[PDB]
């Protein structure tokens, strides 16, 4: 049983390690191993039940990794062997550039969840660009296979123009990509979450599809916007409405949250960064259940923000999400987990009536 790997991760390794490292240290070894392919065996294989189409391709299951794991473009590879259906790698900035000071990733082990203020640190494009070109023909006969690739595009922090930036990428990296995401709800870069004063987001968007939709057939990614459970109600009607009219293909909800819950219990509670993992979880969820309904459930929306379980990971499906991303959970209790939520989700599935996964998506919006 698998229940044994995991085990041993949650309650001996992962906590020694913990103690052993620092988190950024910590990230930069989790990113060798997983690129080596030194991983414990993903002992799930993975059900029909699982499979969903969305956003023009199979996915053989709906539990990806979330942006800012592989920033550069490192590990995709064993991302895959460790059980993810599919992968984002980001954010990428146009040019190089280093991110704020250390320290600037902070552990809450009692919320089980992390602070970060990164800053996109970042290769950029051309190094990302020539590091998927050397595997582009392997990730097209993944992508077959149902295991797609997206590239999460951030903004330089000294760039005069945002869109341009975007554009840029969209350029770069769409050829290479099956999906690419906008985020403009990075908490650690200066105006960035703004892109979104209506007009304005609907010009920065207007540049992107228009520069997505100059990319040659076979190369012309779906171009989704990443967004903030931080907003406000109008701010969510006005992407909405947006995104309905430029024909935006689908919604990444949620990025890291910039309050702070009430009843945080870590020592680094007041830390400056996007807050991620179990607080974020249901702040997440609603966001989902709300974009779900403004989009009249005709936008596809990849689920994040606090999934560590099954029945997390069921919650957010039920809200709307066709697909579902994590992350800090990883960072707490390692590669196990991947099958852990799969095993979990598919039990579920069955014990709640759903034939799939794609039955499950939107449930709550139909009782
Ligand atoms: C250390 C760290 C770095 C991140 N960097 C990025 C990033 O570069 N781009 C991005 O869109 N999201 C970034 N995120 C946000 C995650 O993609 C995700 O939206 C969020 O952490 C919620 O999921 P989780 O609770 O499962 O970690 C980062 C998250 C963490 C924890
Ligand atoms: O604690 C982190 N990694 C743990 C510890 C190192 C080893 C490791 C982790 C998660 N899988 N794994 C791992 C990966 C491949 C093979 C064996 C492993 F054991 C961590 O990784 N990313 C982070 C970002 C923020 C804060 C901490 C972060
Ligand atoms: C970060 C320290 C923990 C790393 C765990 C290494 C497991 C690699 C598994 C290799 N093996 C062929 C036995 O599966
Ligand atoms: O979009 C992002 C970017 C990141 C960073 O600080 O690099 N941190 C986040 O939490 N979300
Ligand atoms: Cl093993
Ligand atoms: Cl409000
Ligand atoms: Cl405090």
């Amino acid at each position: 049983m698998a229940t044994g790997d995991e085990r041993f991760y949650a309650e001996h390794l992962m906590p020694t390690l913990q103690g052993l490292l620092d988190p950024e240290s910590a990230h930069r070894l989790a990113v060798r191993f997983t690129s080596l392919g030194l991983l414990p065996r993903a002992r799930f294989q993975d059900s029909d039940m699982l499979e969903v189409r969305v956003l023009g391709h199979k996915f053989r299951n709906p539990v990806g990794i979330a942006a800012g794991f592989d920033k550069h473009g490192e590990a995709v590879d064993g991302l895959y062997k460790m059980g993810f259906g599919f992968v984002e790698i980001g954010s990428v900035t146009p040019k190089p550039q280093e991110g704020n000071p250390r320290p600037r990733v902070f552990r809450l082990p009692e919320d089980q969840a992390v602070i970060n203020r990164y800053g996109f640190n970042s290769h950029g494009l051309s190094v990302v660009e020539h590091r998927l070109r050397a595997r582009q023909q392997k990730q097209a006969k993944l992508t077959e296979d149902g295991l797609p690739l997206g590239v999460n595009l951030g903004k330089n922090k000294t760039s005069v123009d945002a869109a341009e930036d975007y554009a840029e990428g969209v350029r770069v990296l769409g050829p290479l990509a099956d999906y690419l995401v906008v985020n403009v709800s990075s908490p650690n870069t200066a105006g960035l979450r703004s892109l979104q004063g209506k007009a304005e987001l609907r010009r920065l968007l207007t540049k992107v599809l228009q520069e997505r939709d100059g990319l040659r057939r076979v190369h012309r990614p779906a171009v989704l916007v990443k967004i903030a459970p931080d907003l406000t109600s109008q701010d969510k009607e006005d992407i909405a409405s947006v995104v309905k009219e430029l024909g935006i293909d689908g919604l990444i909800v949620t990025n890291t949250t910039v309050s702070r819950p009430a009843g945080l219990q870590g020592a680094l509670r007041s830390e400056t960064g996007g807050l991620s993992g179990k607080p974020l979880r249901d702040l997440s969820t609603q966001t989902i259940r709300e974009m779900y309904a403004l989009t009249q459930g005709r936008v596809p929306i990849i689920g994040v923000g606090g999934v560590s379980s099954g029945q997390d990971a069921l919650e957010k499906i039920r809200a709307g999400a066709s697909l579902v991303q994590l992350y800090t959970a990883l960072t707490f209790w390692g590669p196990p987990v991947v099958g852990k939520v799969k095993r979990e989700l598919e039990a579920l599935l069955k014990e709640q009536g759903f034939g799939g996964v794609t039955d499950a998506i939107g449930a709550d919006h139909r009782r």
